[PDB]
C-alpha cells in the first residue's frame, strides 16, 4: 500500500552487473569471461539448492533438472 | 568512494544467493525442475547481448573475451535469439 520498488529480477540483476564491469575495464585484455561469470553463478546456484534440500542430493538432482553423477560432478567441483 | 547516501552494490554472485532464496521459499515444497537451464538460461542471455554490444557485433572478438570457440558462441548467441 506504501511506496516499494520492484525486485531486481535474476535477468537483470546479470545485465547491470555486467555493464557495470565493463566500464571498470574500459579496454584491458580479459579471458574466459564465461568460465568465471558462471563460475560466480555456479557456485552459489549450486550451494544455496543444497541448503533447500539439506543437502540430500538425490532431491538436488531433480530440482536442477540434472543427473546425480552430472550433479555430483560440478558439485565435486567446489564443495563434496 | 560513494560518501553519499549510497547502498553496496549487489556483487553477482551475492544476488544469485538471494534471487534463489527468494525463489525457493516462494516454492519449498512444490516439484520445481530444470532450474539450471532456467537460471543458466537467465545468466547466459544478458551475458551475450552484454558483450555482444562491447564489440558491436563482431562475434569474432566476442569469443576472444568469453573464451569460446566461434561455434560454442554461435550455437548459443541463437539459443537466446541474438543469431
Amino acid at each position: 500500500t506504501t511506496p516499494t520498488q520492484e525486485g531486481q529480477t535474476l535477468r537483470d540483476s546479470v545485465e547491470k552487473a555486467l555493464h557495470n564491469y565493463f566500464a571498470h575495464l574500459e579496454g584491458q585484455p580479459v579471458t574466459d569471461v564465461y568460465n568465471m561469470v558462471l563460475c560466480e553463478v555456479e557456485a552459489p546456484l549450486l550451494e544455496t539448492v543444497m541448503n533447500h534440500v539439506k543437502g540430500n542430493q538425490t532431491k538436488a538432482s531433480e530440482l536442477l533438472g540434472l543427473n546425480r553423477g552430472t550433479l555430483r560432478k560440478k558439485l565435486k567441483q567446489y564443495d563434496l
